[PDB]
DNA sequence: ATTCGCAGTTCGCG
DNA sequence: CGCGAACTGCGA
């Protein structure tokens, strides 16, 4: 299968490199003809004549249009007639493509940002992670010496980590009397070791937990301080870095770089992303933490090196484990996309999204759109109306069904056509029309988008059935990955419409799916109240929570199932409202926020403080608490009684400061804050000292008793100690515990001093 | 560098 | 003092 691709210069010349595994076996293979290219249109064919003489420079080197051809492509379905114009290197068009868009009988120019190697995967049909081809992982780690005051791996590396089906070794320069560690005489023995070992596994991937910011970059400016040939690709070649906005990515020539990071930070939502909290949210196994000041005492004072080198073993360990539970769904993601998994796993949403679209847009004739300028960019900050959301009628419920769409804008968006090519285009016979924004769609033919998404959600059902009768349990995860893959692509479109960068950005698109999704959640609500007698409690977008306050358990549910037949019958197309659950209680707060049981008595709860964090455990505990002790024992006095004991506790200084950790995310740059709240101010000091902040990073403090304003007296929770410290409990028990448990006791008529 | 709608806290202004 | 901007993270 394929890995990846690049390309090499050979006396001037682009030479593609395809990096495949063939039956365990790693291959290379070259191609010498592929010509870059990108397309001009221009306001009169005579024009191409003085095009073909534009020329421009890199570096000495004079650029030149090697040849060109008059192609006829479709734009937004429009038939099209734009010039190709060839060149040398891949190269030459950053550098002659402004000035062929500067001419001017050149109305505009066209794919003109498109890397070589993708540009190659894509017109060459080929498709990355293709096949039931199995890759050698292997995970590493390092362990450092850190001082407060000093550079960027000023210390040196004091372990070297790694781990695979074999097991993990720990590679160090002193004695560590551990069955798993190896000891060399030096530092530099220690990463000319860890080089020999890669060699000789030669594993086709590597995984790491942010080495593309950390250990490969710290791993680099050791090897330049010791003259060490860092030798980590199957090329010979050092790790090659780059640069990906105000952050930082490294590939590894030969093989697959797989950083764990960015891949768990977009799939799971956690409140730290640390490498323990991680592993003991996947596997519910707990992971010890070993903090850099340890790991310095230890190695200075020669004594818990045991412990530290365990430490270093679990972090391969784990993080090979992790790979080896990530790892397989981003292969799929990146087969579906059709670019290399080293991508793949560090893209979002909307790169996923936009590269698959040009893929089919080549399959298709279809010409590209460009990204936007800074001009149109501005010009698309204009926002739209979103989703219907009901105001509840607050308070516990009994006996409640929830019904909402199978794939609400997915299925709006196929059903009525919508896309920018098939928007207000006139001459057809046919015709849809959104609700209050009056967005006319086209339905004499597939549009490009909703053509994709039909084929997808349609495979998608193909590949869901085709998995219950896989009786192969490799064959069927691999399905469950692609069907998985397939979903999540779907659900992506709408945003992407919405989306000022993209190519295909389209606002009346957008606007047009959320007003049809008002006008059918809202149509279902109104007809299951006239029509079957059902109170609509709550109601989000896609769905509502209904029942018959005066009707037995069975009756609700009868009466539903006879609802869903009959507004079935009444929807159009590829829309389906569905049985999602029924629920024995519901305690519904407010807008966003709820709670509710099921028969096997399994809560779950929405937007509540349970939910997020940046609020305190011991908040969250206790809220959790009184849920249940309303939902599922019906018992309000018991709930009353259990905030009694919990602010007792916190007064009496009785809860471990564990439970008090707030977590919160910066999201900008330290100097870009107007409002300085309690997490940028520990932020601050914290940046004033050695560790660099960045956005994306949780800041995790608890609040202490003194004197000023709650970020005054707010530290980060490592730095929290006993002896030196104490908590405020006034500050948990009024502004965290009271706050989340008295918005839902309120209900039942207690104040807050009904429990203290 | 996917969308919009919403509850809630901290802090500073008048 | 009330009040609103700034800010975060959630639901769909
Ligand atoms: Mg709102």
């Amino acid at each position: 299968m394929i890995l990846d691709t690049d390309y090499i210069t050979e006396d001037g010349k682009p030479v593609i490199r395809i990096f495949k595994k063939e039956n365990g076996e790693f291959k290379i293979e070259y191609d010498r003809t592929f010509e870059p290219y990108f397309y001009a249109l221009l306001k009169d064919d005579s024009a191409i004549e003085e095009v073909k003489k534009i020329t421009a420079e890199r570096h000495g080197t004079v650029v030149t249009v090697k040849r060109v051809e008059k192609v006829q492509k479709k734009f937004l379905g429009r038939p099209v007639e734009v010039w190709k114009l060839y060149f040398t290197h891949p190269q030459d068009v950053p550098a002659i493509r402004d000035k062929i868009r500067e001419h001017p009988a050149v109305i505009d120019i066209y794919e003109y940002d498109i890397p070589f190697a993708k540009r190659y995967l894509i017109d060459k049909g080929l498709v990355p992670m293709e096949g039931d081809e199995e890759l050698k992982m292997l995970a590493f780690a390092i362990a450092t010496l850190y001082h407060e005051g000093e550079e960027f791996a000023e210390g040196p590396i004091l372990m070297i980590s790694y781990a695979d089906e074999e097991g993990a070794r720990v590679i160090t320069w002193k004695n560590v009397d551990l069955p798993y560690v190896d000891v060399v005489s030096t530092e530099r023995e220690m990463i000319k070791r860890f080089l020999r070992v890669v060699k000789e596994k030669d594993p086709d991937v590597l995984i790491t937990y942010n080495g593309d910011n950390f250990d490969f970059a710290y791993l680099k400016k050791r090897c330049e301080k010791l003259g060490i040939n860092f030798a980590l690709g199957r090329d010979g070649s050092e790790p090659k870095i780059q640069r990906m906005g105000d952050r930082f990515a490294v590939e590894v020539k030969g093989r697959i770089h797989f950083d764990l990071y960015p891949v768990i930070r977009r799939t799971i939502n956690l409140p730290t992303y640390t490498l323990e909290a991680v592993y003991e949210a996947v596997f519910g196994q707990p992971k010890e933490k070993v903090y850099a000041e340890e790991i310095t005492t230890a190695w200075e004072t020669g004594e818990n090196l045991e412990r530290v080198a365990r430490y270093s073993m679990e972090d391969a360990k784990v993080t090979y484990e992790l790979g080896k539970e990530f790892l397989p769904m981003e292969a799929q993601l990146s087969r579906l996309i059709g670019q290399s998994l080293w991508d793949v796993s560090r893209s979002s949403t909307g790169n996923l999204v936009e590269w698959f679209l040009l893929r089919k847009a080549y399959e298709r004739n279809e010409l590209a759109p460009n990204k936007p300028d800074e001009k149109e960019l501005a010009r698309r900050r204009q926002s739209y109306e979103g989703g219907y959301v009901k105001e509840p009628e607050r308070g516990l419920w009994e006996n409640i069904v929830y019904l909402d769409f199978r794939s609400l804008y997915p299925s709006i968006i196929i059903t009525h056509n919508v896309s920018p090519d098939t928007l207000n285009r006139e001459g057809c016979k046919e015709y849809d029309v959104a609700p209050q924004v009056g967005h006319r769609f086209c339905k004499d033919f597939p549009g490009f988008i909703p053509s994709l998404l039909g084929d997808l959600l349609e495979e998608r059902q193909k590949i869901k059935k085709k998995m219950k009768a896989t009786i192969d349990p490799i064959e069927r995860k691999l399905l469950d990955y692609r069907q998985r893959a397939i979903k999540i692509l779907a659900n992506s479109y709408y945003g992407y419409y919405g989306y000022a960068r993209a190519r295909w950005y389209c606002k009346e698109c957008a606007e047009s799916v959320t007003a049809w999704g008002r006008e059918y959640i809202t149509m279902t609500i109104k007809e299951i109240e006239e029509k079957y007698g059902f109170k609509v409690i709550y109601s989000d977008t896609d769905g509502f929570f209904a029942t018959i306050p005066g009707a037995d358990a069975e009756t609700v549910k009868k009466k539903a199932m006879e609802f869903l037949k009959y507004i079935n019958a009444k929807l159009p197309g590829a829309l389906e409202l569905e049985y999602e659950g029924f629920y024995k209680r519901g305690f519904f707060v407010t807008k966003k926020k709820y709670a509710v049981i099921d028969e096997e008595g399994k809560i779950t709860t929405r937007g509540l403080e349970i939910v997020r964090r940046d609020w305190s455990e011991i908040a969250k505990e206790t809220q959790a608490r009184v849920l249940e002790a309303l939902l599922k024992d019906g018992d309000v006095e018991k709930a009353v009684r259990i905030v009694k004991e919990v602010t007792e506790k916190l007064s009496k200084y009785e809860v471990p400061p564990e439970k008090l950790v707030i977590h919160e995310q910066i999201t900008r740059d330290l100097k870009d804050y107007k409002a300085t709240g309690p997490h940028v101010a520990v932020a601050k000091r914290l940046a004033a000292r050695g560790v660099k902040i960045r956005p994306g990073t949780v800041i995790s403090y608890i609040v202490l008793k003194g004197s000023g304003r709650i970020g005054d007296r707010a530290i980060p929770f490592d730095e929290f100690d006993p002896t030196k410290h104490k908590y405020d409990a006034e500050y948990y028990i009024e502004n965290q515990v009271l706050p989340a448990v008295e918005r839902i006791l309120r209900a039942f008529g207690y104040r807050k001093e009904d429990l203290r």
